[PDB]
């Protein structure tokens, strides 16, 4: 009963593709809240949705109707049924509502702010087709590029001088940090892993980190070890630079790790041991650039929120090495690590 | 008699083909001046000289010696005599002379500002030259990318603080703006979309726009209606974001969704009823990336001024559809919306 | 004797194919030092090592350590050894380490900076990798793209007001210069273009410009003279704009400028006049972009250190003319200008 429930779930969506629309419509949502994480699951994304209400039913009620519309929208635009099947063009815009309410200044359940994310999420959509057409051409997913954007124009739209929808202030740096080294807590720095993992979603209850990491290692477990282990290796680069405690802690060094660490870590490459290796040097480097990026648009009054991983990423898959072990998943192949080891096993003995 | 300076005026062209060089070079000016708005008409590029000169001679004398420049140079770097001819290497020098006496800080008839804008015209060839190549091979054209970038570098190389070619200061906005809903004007609304077309060039006046408008009618009057919608939707947009008055009065708000209108209404892609919903809601997004990245390089002290409609209407190119009747047109086909729609209607029969 | 020493050092490498490889390491070092400046030969590594220590052995410690670093993580990521034995994958380390070391605020010998650098020079072969993938498709080299991204995630990264690796303050121009322009100095002004030259690696010391010019001048000449001119045109573009003599002084006005007319002056076109003339154009344009995206970047905190020359030569070699006298060479074939030169006049006669 349990394998019915595990991986991408094809039992489910060939049953699905002769039933009623409105339940693969709420399937094809779920598996969009799912593929934030690289999940096709829709199980996972029921999970991650009881991980959202646990940490505010604000945030999840604005992503669910953000991946509603995105979703409603890319079926209005004629997209691929393959990729709205999948839950491809509806993950960005539920990061993009959720994050609208996490940096939103108003208050929770400020209801006009549904207008805005809906005006987002159908231009959720037309970034994942554009982008697409640019990046297929590479071979390259698009990973969060589309809620990046989204989120950037927005936040650049309404500033937190805004009379409508104000945003949050994002100051830079002033003061050098002041660190106590004998206040470092390893129960903290333990919770900071799930905490990282919960930041995806904007998240910073770690209980939401835990439901995520569950829902995630109900897929893949290595995925979930792949973002267990970037969450970590986030927290040891902000440690490296001297980040302040209270940062580390709430997880805000180890979101874009965990991203990078999951799409490297047997996802978008082959697993082999270097392979694990170099995603574990992706996760680190994915940190240093996320500390990089959100000093550089605090100077901009904006928060770098996934652009790191999507950059390092990207430069990653980009790479080019003579090395047979290394091996980047063509993207029609990619499913999940477990399945994606196997296709790399049988090309290499063929 | 009216037909023959309706359209592109291939007879115009023909005819010229033959006789001096001189008139040849002064059609291709007038063709550059008219291409700011994808018109390919002299007597239109007459019409916004005429324009503007109601609005500033100074401005249409530093924009008329950027487009002569600019022409000089291409032939002098052998360019397609063909792109000259049709002034495709003017039209962003045009917007660069203009808009660098708009942006300059010194006085009306500051002579030493001609020798900084035929530095930036000679320039705009090798923009163009170089953005062509890249994007022909995605069937893209270049909207206006040159001028954006070589007014970027001017004003970020001279600065308020320069002490020969001073810019205006571009404060970011630090206090929440005062809006008094009951103070809003429908007359002043109303003017405010001909001065949001006069905006394309600079221009504030009223009958500047209403002469631009007049002008891109000459042309192809469904041309005249998307830009008098753009500034509109512009208009509304800025409404939406509770933008302050004196902004979208002076149109401030509604010349990039106009030309975002023009670019995605019948001339870049087939004119069909979904084609012109799918423009309006281009013009939209335009508008609200023009104050998403107004607020951005406002950080940096610069003006985003024709960024928002080259990246909006590029991302609404690059973007697919399995629908049929978004059709995007062959960039060698493009001429102006009712032969595009002739042109698909019969590949459609085909 | 001379002959040996000059050009790209092909007998010594054909030599070296058939040596231990410590000593074959070494020579890869001393290329990648070299080919900061587009010079291929471990003599001219030598005398810019040489530069180096006496403008501060700290730097030249630093720059030589993230060398060596780079090249063995290439050879670890399993990259091409024809471009390792070249030192395309040592240069944008050398710059990595000696600008993380002139950009510092702790002082001369802060052993501890040595931790970042290696970790900065590990990502230059991946950037350098990346880059190429994504270059070489338009035929296009990397010029020094791989060390500005770095070098901007790093004092990104750190900042002014890290506990641990501070950076200097960039601070943006705030209040209009004084210029007193009867205390223009003729020698100061001939002293800032070898300086000009030597801050193409961070160093201010004329003694250092003039030892890179020399080692410039044992590879080919014609880079030497473009090296000059360049940093002249430079000096010639910041009296152009009212720059502070102090800043024209120290060669901050022409380094950029001189690495844009070495890379247009016969490396990556063929050299005719027509190159000639447009290689000087191509420094004008640089300088002007280099205090453009200097003064961008102080509102963002980082200095804009070799992104001008990047983006400049990016832009005048994918721009095509239908001139058959200004000649892309094929990146297969660049070796130096004279070389390119012969190549250019034997194709032009088939």
């Amino acid at each position: 009963a349990l394998g019915y429930v595990t991986g991408d779930m094809k039992e489910l969506a060939n049953q699905l593709k002769d039933k009623p629309v409105v339940l693969q419509f709420i399937d094809w949502i779920l598996r969009g809240i799912s593929q934030v994480v690289f999940v096709n699951n829709p199980v996972s994304g029921i999970l991650i949705l009881v991980g959202l209400l646990v940490q505010n039913p604000w945030w999840a009620l604005t992503g669910w109707l953000g991946t509603v519309v995105s979703t409603l929208m890319a079926l209005l635009l004629s997209q691929d049924r393959s990729l709205i099947a999948s839950g491809l063009y509806g993950y960005n815009a539920t990061l993009v509502g959720v994050l609208m309410a996490v940096f939103s200044d108003k208050g929770d359940y400020f209801w006009w702010l549904l207008l805005p994310v809906c005006a987002m999420s159908m231009t959720c959509p037309i970034f994942s087709s554009a982008l697409n057409s640019v990046l297929s051409k590479w071979d390259l997913p698009v990973f969060t590029l589309p809620f990046n954007m989204a989120l950037s124009m927005y936040l650049s739209a309404t500033g937190h001088y805004n009379p409508f929808f104000p945003a949050k202030l994002v100051i830079p740096i002033t003061t050098a940090p002041n660190i106590s080294w004998s206040d470092l807590s390893a129960l903290e720095l333990l919770k900071s892993i799930p905490v990282g993992v919960g930041q995806i979603y904007g998240c910073d209850n770690p209980w939401t980190g835990g439901i995520f990491l569950g829902d995630i290692l109900l897929s893949s477990p290595l995925m979930c070890l792949h973002a267990a282990i970037g969450s970590l290796l986030g927290i040891a680069a902000g440690l490296s630079l001297s980040a302040p405690f209270e940062n580390i802690y709430f997880g805000l060094w180890g979101f874009n790790s965990s991203l990078a660490c999951i799409a490297m870590g047997g996802m978008f490459m082959a697993l082999t041991w270097q392979t694990h290796l170099l995603a574990l040097g992706c996760a680190l480097f994915t940190a240093y650039l996320g500390v990089g990026m959100a000093n550089f648009m605090a100077e901009v009054g904006l928060p770098a929120c996934t652009w790191p991983f999507c950059l390092a990423t990207l430069l990653f898959l980009i790479m080019t090495t003579k090395n047979s072990n290394i091996y980047k998943m063509p993207l029609s192949k990619v499913t999940y690590p477990e399945e994606n080891r196997i296709f790399y096993l049988q090309a290499k003995k063929r």
